[PDB]
DNA sequence: GCCTTGCCGGGTAAGTTCCGGCGCG
DNA sequence: CGCGCCGGAACTTACCCGGCAAGGC
């Protein structure tokens, strides 16, 4: 469909480097964002802000796409709260994504919270359960893997990628063109 | 004599929630 | 009055990085 495509990357950024927030102000003013972070400029400004706004064009939503400089990193920013529950919605129904969705949550799953050197295939995130699943649709594609407490410091699990296949993973899922093209995938 | 990978500490690139605006029924 | 979009940025830590060494072949 493409446009489910796009939506599952995005949310792999969201989940890994963002978040979806519900806001309550004073008063009782509210709000309701949709957030990725990076430090990079040009990777917000020229990656991801394109891809969330054809997914903005393709929902008739009309808020814009901000971008706030913190101190430490941009924020890309959407406030709507139409976006948000599409987002959200998305995530409590993460089971049911078919094999092209699959691919692309992994990929921005990785991008975000991903070894980015690739001289080993990591993953890590503080969430068992999310890490199981995506265990799950790696062995189904075949790419054996693990899961261990890599920090017992803040609780961190790590999903690594057996390496045996990284071809299989760095050319089947990091590399596919059935929806957008992560960081160093496309170069490669 | 490699390679894979569990484990671990360093600290930065993330994440989270407050602020003060405005718009609209 | 009630609620939802802008634009900013302060406040902690969850990621990532990369070393080491134990275990396979
Ligand atoms: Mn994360
Ligand atoms: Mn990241």
């Amino acid at each position: 469909e493409n446009v489910s495509g796009i939506s599952a990357y995005l949310l792999g950024l969201i989940i890994g480097d963002g978040g979806l927030y519900k806001l309550k102000y004073k008063g009782n003013r509210s709000e309701y964002r949709v957030v990725i972070t990076q430090k990079s400029e040009n990777l917000i400004k020229q990656h991801f802000a394109p891809l969330m706004q054809f997914l903005i064009d393709e929902l008739n939503v009309k808020s814009k796409i901000q971008i706030v400089k913190g101190d430490t990193r941009y924020e890309l920013r959407v406030s709507s709260k139409k976006l948000y529950y599409y987002f959200a919605n998305m995530q409590e129904r993460i089971r049911l994504f078919n094999m092209r969705e699959q691919i692309a949550f992994i990929k921005g799953l990785y991008v975000a919270e991903g070894d980015k050197t690739l001289k080993r295939l990591r993953i890590w995130n503080k969430n068992k359960a999310l890490l199981e699943i995506v265990s799950r649709w790696l062995n189904n594609l075949g790419v054996r893997n693990t899961i261990h407490l890599d920090d017992h410091r803040h609780g961190v699990y790590v999903l690594n990628i057996s390496l045996r296949d990284r071809i299989k993973f760095v050319h089947t899922i990091l590399s596919s063109h059935l929806n957008p093209l992560p960081p160093e995938a496309a170069a490669l």
